[PDB]
């Protein structure tokens, strides 16, 4: 009978998540909960869980509302369609946090003229697919190499020519003797439903937030 | 043109990956928490990654070989071909640790055949492997996909079920579950990309191997 919303457990996301689901009126204590956390005004329930399942919990109907980044439904919506899958969500609201950009990044020493220099390069990512779909719309042939941390690090391992780095602020390429070179998704958070109609109780629950949140 | 090896970079085969190179002979310093360590004896280089993208980056052709476990190479093999491609690699040795089952369980107080999990939510780490099993099995589920916290799905009401990866010597007595079926058992590997390796690195492949085959009858 309670609302099941999922929200990243820790990072990016996690502090506002939380922030945005208490000025709508939903009261929690999080604490290090492994899994749940329960509203003690609400009935509603708080999964908190690695971003990456987000969108998946949503399209395959284990859980209610979800908060998550574009960039990360994005790449799992399209590996779920490559399996032939049908995966499928509603959209209730672009967020106003987790601003962020995907983009191809390449060794300061380098020099760079166009995206045509990106050709045959083996390239690091931690979202292969939203990068094979950009490089295939711009004609570029590549190599993947799929890390799903410390991308940053592939160039100096000798692991990869180039990346493609999800970034905020440019400090981490900085920090990695890296630059910027071509955005290639921007990303924000957002508010997803999944699929299916919930029941009447719920639903209606859903459309009270759904006000604040507006609020 | 050094040879690259991928290992886990913390987890349940890391330690024991870094023992088995030593015990072949291979000497490495590790100076940081970081993705790369070299050989000090060899031109070896040691890539330590979350286990997850061994398989990929042997099917990439990233690195030159890899220790994984095989439920997570068979998870990502089945992920890879389930996407339309061909993932592709050489098994040099299934390797004498990382044993583990990846089982059906439910809650203690079930009342539990295997069509007991007909139409129930299970939640795993694992859903290409699930998937693949209960189609063999013909038992119709809802997929519940968790990276961690697997084992606490059903007592936080998301899933009735799970398929749950168990190592030897451990139990799930703890977190009052029941292993009912194993359906995959998974003990560590050393594996390779596909494509030809030079000369000169198949050479090194091959005194590695020599030696993991005496260190392995050594430690029984
Ligand atoms: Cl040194
Ligand atoms: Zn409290
Ligand atoms: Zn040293």
């Amino acid at each position: 009978t309670r609302l099941r919303i999922a929200i990243q457990k820790s990072g990016r996301l996690s502090k506002e998540s939380i922030e945005l689901l208490s000025e709508c009126g939903v009261k929690m204590h999080i604490h290090e909960q492994s899994l749940i956390a329960f509203s003690t005004n609400l009935p509603i329930d708080i999964l908190r869980v690695r971003d990456d399942d987000i969108p998946g919990l949503i399209f395959d109907g284990v859980v209610d509302l979800g908060i998550i980044g574009e960039n990360v439904l994005e790449e799992n919506e399209l590996e779920r369609q490559s399996l032939g899958e049908n995966p499928s969500y509603k959209l209730l609201k672009k967020l106003d946090f987790g601003y962020c950009r995907l983009s191809l990044a390449l060794p300061q020493e380098n020099k760079f003229q166009n995206l045509k220099d990106f050709e045959g390069l083996r390239i690091a990512t931690s979202y292969p697919q939203l990068l094979k779909r950009f490089m295939k719309e711009n004609g570029i042939n590549y190599k993947n190499c799929t890390l799903t941390g410390s991308v940053e690090v592939a160039p100096r391992a000798n692991l990869a020519d180039a990346i493609c780095d999800l970034v905020s602020s440019g400090a981490t390429l900085q920090a990695n003797n890296l630059k910027e070179v071509k955005v290639i998704y921007e990303s924000r958070a957002c508010l997803i439903q999944k699929e299916n109609a919930l029941s009447k109780e719920k639903q209606a629950l859903v459309d009270k937030i759904m006000l604040r949140v507006a609020g």
